[PDB]
């Protein structure tokens, strides 16, 4: 092909920047890779940033895209998982990706939205709330939206890896019914 290649800006949290890869098995590494069978080379700038909550994500975009030296072309926004994991207000988190895509906006960036989904230990009422920002926002800044992004793996546990453990109340019992012996003859009588 001839000529300098397309600039991706992808904005996210650890699924982003290969938390657990090796070097070239992130996600925006192997994107790239993958776009040259449509035809595209792309450069896909890695903003990826393990931990990011959407209001870390609202602090840093304007940062990040001033850092460049070549304007996006397209920017990629994956955020929102992490406020799920603390459990924040969905509404907040609605509030601070609105900062974020706002200002893409007002680049003249376009936007592709990577839609996140919670899961049910939140319950109901939550995870309505959550699953619904993400197709709000699109329409809103009219941006293009994968629905779901995770839906690929959601039902592969095998193509997941192994970290965070953290036991279901039923599972807490579990470990209690296995471990309450060692506790009480550890302590002195």
């Amino acid at each position: 092909s001839m000529g300098e290649s397309r600039v991706i800006l992808a904005f996210g949290d650890a699924l982003f920047a290969g938390y657990g890869l090796d070097k070239g098995e992130s996600y925006p590494a192997k994107l790239e890779t993958a776009l040259r069978s449509h035809g595209i080379n792309a450069r896909i700038i890695n903003a990826g940033v393990s931990g990011d909550t959407t209001a870390a994500g609202l602090q840093r975009i304007k940062f990040v895209l001033d850092s460049q030296p070549d304007k996006p072309e397209l920017a990629i926004v994956e955020l929102g998982g992490n406020d799920l994991l603390r459990g924040l207000s969905p509404a907040e988190a609605r509030q601070n990706l609105s900062g974020i895509l706002e200002e893409l906006q007002r680049r003249k960036i376009p936007i592709l939205l990577m839609g996140m989904r919670a899961p049910p230990n939140l319950g109901a009422k939550y995870q309505r709330e959550f699953d619904g920002i993400y197709p709000y926002l699109a329409e809103k800044y009219d941006a293009k939206l994968v629905p779901f992004f995770l839906e690929a793996v959601a039902d592969r546990p095998d193509l997941i890896q192994k970290d965070h453990v953290h036991p279901t109340a039923r599972g807490v019992e579990e470990l209690v019914s296995a471990t309450s012996n060692a506790v009480a003859k550890a302590l002195p009588a």
